């Protein structure tokens, strides 16, 4: 079970399904071996229904595609519309964000509210809105709309990214065409560029999806402006992750996917239901968090996460998964065959994204707290059928301090340093105490036994006194195993990274160090990691790609990992992915992102799939950065 | 060769690329057989990195894909894919015009004009613009930002979806939630939905496909309504086809592509050129069509048609051919390395569509002019590279009528009903003359031999007294076979048809009857055949699910064809698709394509890959039709 997941508690469920027979995503991946080998190397085709066309990455005969494309228009093809997916997703969610938004303010959704009006002022002025003698409801308005108009070509170009990131940064890629004009305006560019017959050219095409995930980080920092205006920016909290955080007498509740607009109501409702809870059985709701949506309130609220990504059927098979409140991304559709088996109430919630077999409630921001205590009261019904069946709840979890949005980090370190809180950290990157700074980001791949490579890359790094944030399933991964819990920081950390962030820590009033990595939030949350990288450039007068930053998507699975992967190229970063992406049949396209990109926007990606080589790679890189800005390394 | 084309100028090139050992896209499919099944039948799915999943149609496993998605909600997922991938292109084909005129009537692009007035005022009426005492700038800018809006959120939906079906129709889409909101909003849920972990539910998946398809069909009729208004509506023309309209003593230079923006630009502009042309010792310049760029300047200038979709190479192959001048979809790009071998100057104008090999000149509406002479005067100089150069250009070719916008027809049926101009269509209808119509449309596939498929159905329909009517390589191949000439009437058509076809030619000045198949232009002219049949039905008072009208995509290709059919089928059509779509490993897909979306919209699909039973099929759903309407069939 080793081999599957390094995480304990996973390893115990994974016991508790083979002898019940319940089928997992590990099983479903040994039934589906050996694997199409033209597929994971990028050399198939499909986009025609002249196809499928495949090439063999070596050997004889098919070696172009019916109509003529090449093995590298067909990998650099396949690449751009995983890229547009991606964006559609990350993009889809702000969104919803941005409606959300406008209905609270327009009197619509009263559940709904601006709840950190210095963000949304913060916000305006960046983008160039009235505050001053304007209602916050007015402002707020003019911010949803700036929001949606950034989905369609207008008089500027994509708002969330020009105004995001340093304008020499902006000049760089305005000077290359890289600039989206509109969010969807790119999906659709890529789709209509992507399809038969069309750019023909691996150059010309992976400059469009250079561009394309631009929007995507758009649409990043838009899910995150808008839900840090409607949700509150997140401040350092304490609490607790993976399975032992259920609770065999209470009822269990997950939410999981990706927007949280549906499952902070969740949150506050269920306080309310507490009575209802006891009056069934139970001591009461308990609340915990499953991939992103779980980080969004883990973020703000201080819920435990339970698990994470590749192995969310585990929570299920404790067989104290009340309910599991769904909304949309990364989310297993088994889960749906596998509640007939555990007992779990499985909701969908979102009108694009259901499952079948699933129970949907159709939840509207205009009843949102009604459709809360539907969703609330069959949890507690589930947990009644289940009044005295024994359950496996695997008393397995670490503590986690999080809530490191880039306002509370820079908040913790103005403790140093009140007017040049930034100051305290770059000084510490120009005397070694800090070697670099890496973001590790992204999913669980079924391929890497769960959390391997970002715990394996992390401890290296760590060790080497580099700065480690970490968002999505890699702050998942991290926080399950230790390393958001402070009292590790003297097993994990180098020396100068545990002065750093003990003296940050006891500046604080901690009486100890900040815990070993950051957790910055969601996957939409690497947009505030740009916020910080973007800060740090901006103080000190160089583009990002001259930082000590790298990032790493060292277990990479969901298409927004990759859009995201490219967005941190392109706007400047060394960046490490961990799983094959589906390049290597073409060693031109290869090529363009591994090398000669680098002359385009200074970044470049880091293939590597053996992770104590990965944490060599980025420290090489961290220290060529050094050496450019002539520190010492 | 006759197992690859039914054309013999196609057959007579494919004999001289076999002795001189240029390979083909027949060549490239036969190195590709056999070809992946799984893919074939729509069960693989790459749309993350623990992919490729792949379930075999029959056996033992894998019968899941490694997160559980089932074989229906894979197969449902790449078929929603390619929908929004076409409506991305049609779309992306109409915002370029939208632009172009908006450029045109604010003093930008002087090369481009509102052509016809009469169209710009219709199409204001039908949007709800003032015409009444505005400047025709004026009243073009407003449908330009009409158009623009279209793609995007609002508060009204998708206008040239709402306004162009009659509201009976709009109704029962309606109440099944299929009318788009915005165009690249829907291309952008689509990619989100179907990527990993959010929508798993056939139904809810096939729903969302079928409005994107009406996504696709907004940018069809925008297309077609920019174009007419820019470049003028087209009327009945004479001219030829096939590989014979190229003249070795002449400058040949192909227009191919989909955009007609450049290559209307081309048109004129070459004829200026010709003292140029005469003085390198040419004759002139032979402007010629490929695809569906030819099909426009076919229907509004009466350029002759070279050929089509899967044969296009063929006319490089002549030796003849010494420019082609490329804007985007639907071109191989086997043709950048085939130039090299036939001395043929290949030309992309497209900033998204480039081909490596191929020169590029930056076409810009503001300098069209320019660019055309610049690209014109290349393939003067290739044509004194091959000046005393034995040439082999076939002398085949047919004589084609065309032109028959919606328009061009109400006005042919009007001389027999002046102020009833319906009325004679639907009197020959309900009493037998014509039995119905039937719409071919899509591409030619290699899987095909090209042609078969459309003039084998063609004929046994048009015996059977169906009038028929097709657009962009349906309409090439018919063309290319005689079926545009009016003197095979007496050879193709039933006696009803015949007399019918007789009495309007007769009442056009004609003296002879209209050609046997009506020419209604390119693939977004597809939207004249919906304007056609919209207005039968506001006449007879009825939806277009009772109308006896069907149509086939007799040898789809592309994405775009996909997308055509599916709204073909939502707009309450019996759609016959005659090459296997990806939806056979999914008997549940299978069933609700082509039996229970019947419930839905009334249209459903015909799969049907033997033409002459395909033929029996359209036959029987048209006769369906006719009986219930109380007719005798
Ligand atoms: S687009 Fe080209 S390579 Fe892709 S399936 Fe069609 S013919 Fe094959
Ligand atoms: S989305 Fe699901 S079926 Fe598709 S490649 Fe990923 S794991 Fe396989
Ligand atoms: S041949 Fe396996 S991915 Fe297409
Ligand atoms: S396994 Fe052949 S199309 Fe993927
Ligand atoms: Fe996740
Ligand atoms: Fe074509």
């Amino acid at each position: 079970q080793n081999l599957k997941s390094t995480d304990r508690a996973v390893q115990q469920m994974l016991d508790k399904a083979k002898r019940e027979g319940i089928q997992t995503v590990w099983d479903r991946y040994e039934a589906m071996k050996p694997q199409c080998g033209c597929g994971e190397t990028g050399l198939c085709c499909r986009h025609c229904l002249q196809g499928p066309c495949r090439i063999n990455p070596f050997g004889d005969e098919p070696k172009v595609g019916i109509c003529g494309a090449t093995a590298e228009v067909i990998v650099a093809r396949g690449l751009d519309r995983s890229i547009a997916a991606g964006a559609a997703g990350h993009s889809g969610h702000a969104k919803h964000l941005a409606h959300t938004l406008k209905k609270a303010v327009q009197g619509k959704a009263a559940s709904y509210m601006i709840k950190d009006r210095t963000k949304l002022h913060s916000i305006a002025k960046r983008l160039g809105i009235p505050t001053e003698g304007q209602k916050d409801e007015d402002i707020a308005l003019e911010v949803a709309k700036a929001a949606l108009a950034d989905f369609h070509e207008k008089d500027t170009p994509v708002l969330w990214v020009t105004t995001v990131l340093p304008p020499s940064r902006v000049k760089v890629l305005s000077a290359h065409g890289l600039i989206p004009a509109g969010i969807d305006h790119e999906i659709a560019e890529i789709m209509h560029r992507t399809s038969m017959g069309c750019d023909a050219d691996a150059q010309n095409l992976l400059l469009g999806g250079l561009r394309c995930s631009l929007a995507d980080l758009a649409g990043c920092y838009m899910g995150t402006d808008l839900a840090d205006i409607l949700f509150g920016t997140p401040a350092p909290v304490v609490t607790e992750s993976n399975l032992g955080v259920l609770k065999a007498d209470a009822v269990n509740v997950a939410v999981h996917g990706h927007n949280p607009v549906l499952s902070d109501i969740i949150v506050s409702v269920s306080k309310e239901m507490e009575n209802e809870a006891r009056a069934a059985g139970a001591t009461g709701i308990n609340v915990v968090g499953i991939c992103c949506t779980g980080n969004e309130v883990l973020m703000r609220h201080g819920i435990p996460a339970c698990t994470h990504s590749v192995s969310q059927e585990m929570a299920m098979i404790t067989g104290a998964l009340d309910a599991m409140i769904l909304d949309y991304q990364c989310i297993q559709p088994s889960v749906a065959t596998i509640a007939e088996c555990t007992g779990t109430t499985v909701i969908t919630t979102m009108e694009m994204s259901k499952i079948t077999g699933a129970t949907h409630v159709n939840f509207a921001e205009e009843a949102a707290v009604e459709n809360a205590k539907q969703i609330l009261r069959l949890a507690i019904d589930t947990f009644k059928r289940r009044k005295g069946k024994p359950v496996e709840i695997p008393n397995i979890k670490t503590k986690v301090v999080a809530g490191f949005s880039t306002e509370a980090i820079i908040n913790a370190l103005s403790k140093l340093n009140a007017n040049d809180p930034l100051k305290p950290l770059i000084d510490n990157v120009v005397n070694g105490n800090i070697r670099g700074v890496c973001l590790f980001a992204g999913c669980n791949n079924v391929k890497v036994p769960q959390d391997q490579n970002f715990t394996t890359i992390a401890r290296k790094l760590l060790k080497q006194n580099v700065l480690v944030v970490a968002t999505g399933c890699g702050a998942g991964a991290l926080m399950r195993h230790g390393f958001m819990d402070p009292a590790n920081v003297d097993e994990l950390c180098g020396d100068g990274l545990k002065a750093v962030l003990t003296a940050i820590g006891e500046a604080n009033g901690l009486g100890g160090p900040l815990p070993p990595v950051l957790h910055m939030g969601s996957c939409v949350d690497n947009s505030r990691a740009v916020a910080l990288v973007a800060a740090l450039a901006n103080r000190l007068g160089v583009d990002l790609d001259r930082l000590p930053v790298v990032a790493s998507a060292a277990e990479a699975m969901h298409e927004k990992a990759v859009a995201i992967g490219t967005w941190a190229v392109t706007i400047g970063l060394p960046t490490h992915i961990g799983v094959l992406p589906p390049i290597t049949g073409s060693l031109p396209v290869t090529q363009i992102l591994t090398s000669s990109v680098k002359d385009i926007t200074g970044g470049y990606f880091i293939v590597e799939l053996d992770p104590e080589t990965a944490a060599d790679k980025l420290l090489a890189a961290i220290n060529e950065r050094r050496a450019g800005l002539g520190l010492p390394w």
